[PDB]
C-alpha cells in the first residue's frame, strides 16, 4: 500500500510464528529484532546505529512476513530499541520511497 | 521521483548555506545533520537509536532543501553518522513509502 510519514510507518510482521510490530526503516541496512527465541542457526555481528555498535544473532534466509508479504532473508536479532525493517527486506516486498 | 531501496536513498539537501548528502529515513522521527556551526539559537536535546544515544542541538523553523523540495522545520545537528532527513522533514516533501 502507499504508507505516508506523519505517523511511524509501523506494520504487522509474522516471524517465528510470532506476531510482531516493526517499523518500515529506509535508513536501516538490516532487520533487526528485538530480542526473542528464533529457529534456526546463527552468527555473532556488530551493527551500529545513532548512539553506538551492539551485539547481535545473525539469522540468515529467516522466514518472515511484512504487512501480508512475503520475505525470506537476513534477520539480526538483538536489543534495537524497537524491532525494525531494513532495506534487505524491503527491497524484498517491493518496497520504494517516493515524492 | 522514485527511490528504490537496493542502495541507501542518499539525496542532496542544502542547509545553512551548505550542500551536503542526507539519507531519507522513514525510522528517524527527526532530522539530525552532521555537526556544522549553524547560527540561532537552540536548545540541548538527546536523542537515541540503535547503540544508545547522541547529544544534539535543536534548531527550530530551520529550512532545508531535500532533493529540490523546500521544507522548513526542526533540525537537531550533532554527532551522527550520516546526515539523517526524518519524518518531520519527508512529511512536508510528500514522501510516501509504496509497496
Ligand atoms: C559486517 C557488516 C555488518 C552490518 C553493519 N551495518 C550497519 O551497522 C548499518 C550501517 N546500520 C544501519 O543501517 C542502522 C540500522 C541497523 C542495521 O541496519 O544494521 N541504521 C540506523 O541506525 C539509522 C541511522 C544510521 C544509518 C546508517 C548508518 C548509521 C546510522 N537509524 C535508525 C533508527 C531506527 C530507530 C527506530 C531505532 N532511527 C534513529 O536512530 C533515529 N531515532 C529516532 O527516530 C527516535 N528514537 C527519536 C530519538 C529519541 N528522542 C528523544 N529522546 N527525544 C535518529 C536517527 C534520530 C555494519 N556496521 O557493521
Amino acid at each position: 500500500p502507499q504508507i505516508t510519514l506523519w505517523k511511524r510507518p509501523l506494520v504487522t510482521i509474522k516471524i517465528g510464528g510470532q506476531l510482531k510490530e516493526a517499523l518500515l526503516d529506509t535508513g536501516a541496512d538490516d532487520t533487526v529484532i528485538e530480542e526473542m527465541s528464533l529457529p534456526g542457526r546463527w552468527k555473532p555481528k556488530m551493527i551500529g546505529g545513532i548512539g553506538g555498535f551492539i551485539k547481535v544473532r545473525q539469522y540468515d534466509q529467516i522466514i518472515i512476513e511484512i504487512a501480508g508479504h512475503k520475505a525470506i532473508g537476513t534477520v539480526l536479532v538483538g536489543p534495537t530499541p524497537v524491532n525494525i525493517i531494513g532495506r534487505d527486506l524491503m527491497t524484498q516486498i517491493g518496497a520504494t520511497l517516493n515524492f
